[PDB]
């Protein structure tokens, strides 16, 4: 939607475990210029995931943010309802003593713990003591049910 | 590997399957030039599918092939062994009258029926009556346990 500024088609933004840490949430943390300003800034837990794309600065399927908040936790709550760990932290670990943390998560529309899976997922990349601070993290959200 | 000359890091070439279809397959077919000259050609049924990335022009995990042949069947022969339908014709539609199939298929190696299945798949895209000729399909091949 703004990857749209540049690109041939089926060319995209489809970066690995490493790339995003790398060269996203790195540089966010270390107050470097990104390699593109594609990352849309929200104050992702205080909304709902449908209200998100609103609101991302591209993409059709799939979104990405920078959101402040976390530094491992079972869960994150968010908006009127919460999310909930799929899965276990999971390193990505690029070439530095730069060391990210993946975890993804499923929101429950309503409070715990009588909330409703919906099909919204999030994987949630935090700078798991990297080297760069708390304090931004870097998601992608999309539904399962594109 | 070759999609490295041009790009912003996290970017790379990730097509839907419209695309494949209406600016890929669909000029190859037509005789037009191709948006970029990324898709590598070959007589690929004549090939085990691990001697393919050898080969192609880009590509790490997935890799991309023009190759001359099909025009719906269960089945593919190659190399020293075979591929096999994993699933049915899948109709891809573009804006036109332009009609894709793309079908899945997992390589066996060894004859019929004594074959062995390994963890290579395909994706065949060929024009199916859609409007350019026969004669062209244009595959995504890649292993399972990247």
């Amino acid at each position: 939607a703004e990857a749209e500024l540049n690109l041939p088609p089926g060319f995209r933004f489809h970066p690995t475990d490493d790339e995003l840490v790398e060269h996203y949430l790195c540089r966010k943390a270390a107050g470097q210029r990104l390699p593109v300003p594609i990352i849309a800034e929200v104050d992702l837990y205080k909304f709902d995931p449908w209200d998100l794309p609103e609101r991302a600065l591209f993409g059709a399927r799939e979104w990405y943010f920078f959101t402040p908040r976390d530094r491992s936790r079972p869960n994150r709550a968010a908006g009127n309802g919460y999310w909930k760990a799929t899965g276990a932290d999971k390193p990505v670990a690029p070439r530095g003593r730069t060391l990210g943390i993946k975890k993804a998560l499923v929101f429950y529309a309503g409070k715990a713990p009588r909330g409703v899976k919906t099909d919204w997922i999030m994987h949630e990349y935090r700078l798991a003591d990297a080297g760069r601070l708390d304090d931004w993290v870097l998601c992608r959200l999309y539904n399962k049910k594109n």
